[PDB]
This record gives C-alpha cells, structure tokens and sequence, in this order.
C-alpha cells in the first residue's frame, strides 16, 4: 500500500491502493475520484465515502481537460469539510497525476514544471503520456491569459 500524500488533504494512488479501506480510513478520506471507466468504485457498498468517476481511458485521444473543473470542485468540497480525497487510476498514475498537477497549477500558483517536480518527489513513478502533457501546456496558457 502506497497512498502518496500530495497535500494534507489530497492523495494519489492506483487501483491497488484504492482497495485498502483500513488505510483510507486512517488518512481521514471521505472522497474518491476514480479516473477510469471499467474499474469498480471500491467500497461503495459500505456507505463510507462520496465518489466521482471521471470516465477516462489511457489513450492518446482521451481528453482529460473536460473533467478538470468537475474535479477541482469535488476537491474543494473535501478541502472545506475537513476530509481527504483520493484520486486514483491505474498502475502508471498517468491520468490521476494529470488531474493532480492541474489542480496544483490553478489553486497553488505553480507552473506546470514546478508542479510536475513537486509531484514526482513524493510519488517517484509516474509513467509518461504525451497526450496529457500537451493538455497541461494548453491549460497553463489559459490561466496566464485569464481564462
Ligand atoms: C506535464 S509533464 C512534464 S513538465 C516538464 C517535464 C515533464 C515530463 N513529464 C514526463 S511524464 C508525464 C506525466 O507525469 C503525466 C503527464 C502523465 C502526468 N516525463 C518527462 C518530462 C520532462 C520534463
């Protein structure tokens, strides 16, 4: 089990990490973002967390930018209510790390590169995806130009 803490209230993991109900509970997690389409929402039957599925695939054509602000609003719900969010996808953490970096660019004032470094220092293995890097570049331009 390896639930990396990015911020005190924001956690990053893969499929295997999201199946530990005992560690999720120890970290005061009450929100879960599942950035896959086929995986189950783990522990939905226990009525312990609030969930959100961003239905995405690890494809070169997948748009994750459409989901950014739907996520940012679910993250800020947790930030305010005093609970933790787990954004998880699959082994490479390509999709979930993309959203994590995006939030750190809009709500922390970081640049894309500083965000990537911040996140790689805590979870050292984030496998690459050129499709998502391009979307972050566009997002960085949109924020500096007030959009
Ligand atoms: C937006 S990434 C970025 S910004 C500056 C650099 C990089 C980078 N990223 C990656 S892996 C991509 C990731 O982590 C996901 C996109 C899947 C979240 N390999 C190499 C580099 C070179 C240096």
């Amino acid at each position: 089990a390896e639930l990396t803490p990015i911020l005190p209230f924001l956690f990053l993991g893969n499929e295997q990490d999201a199946q530990d109900l005992d560690t999720m509970q120890r970290l005061n997690i009450g929100y879960v973002i599942n950035v896959t389409t086929h995986l189950p929402l783990y522990h939905y039957e226990k009525g312990l967390f609030n969930y959100k599925r961003l239905p995405a695939t690890d494809s070169n054509k997948q748009n994750l930018r459409q989901y950014f602000e739907e996520a940012f609003e679910f993250i800020e719900e947790a930030h305010q209510c005093g609970k933790g969010l787990l954004i998880h996808c699959q082994a490479g953490v390509s999709r979930s790390a993309t959203i994590v970096i995006a939030y750190l660019m809009k709500h922390t004032r970081m640049t894309m590169t500083d965000a990537y470094k911040f996140v790689k220092g805590k979870r050292p293995i984030i496998s690459p995806a050129l499709n998502f890097m391009g979307q972050l570049l566009e997002f960085e331009e949109d924020l500096n130009n007030g959009v």
